């Protein structure tokens, strides 16, 4: 857990969210595995 964790995350607020936080969360985080499928009511 870095400086950027903590900055990637905080930014995600800015709507920003997917492609930062996710990005960084690859190497944030050893938990990554918390999707769902929502919204893939046909894929
Ligand atoms: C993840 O982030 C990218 C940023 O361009 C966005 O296009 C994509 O829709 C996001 N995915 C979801 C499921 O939020
Ligand atoms: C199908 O795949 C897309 C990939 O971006 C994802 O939004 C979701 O899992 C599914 N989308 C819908 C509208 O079914």
């Amino acid at each position: 857990k870095p400086a950027w964790c903590w900055y990637t995350l905080a930014m995600c607020g800015a709507g920003y969210d997917s492609g930062t936080c996710d990005y960084m969360y690859s190497h944030c985080f050893g938990i990554k595995h918390h999707s769902s499928g929502s919204s893939s009511y046909h894929c």
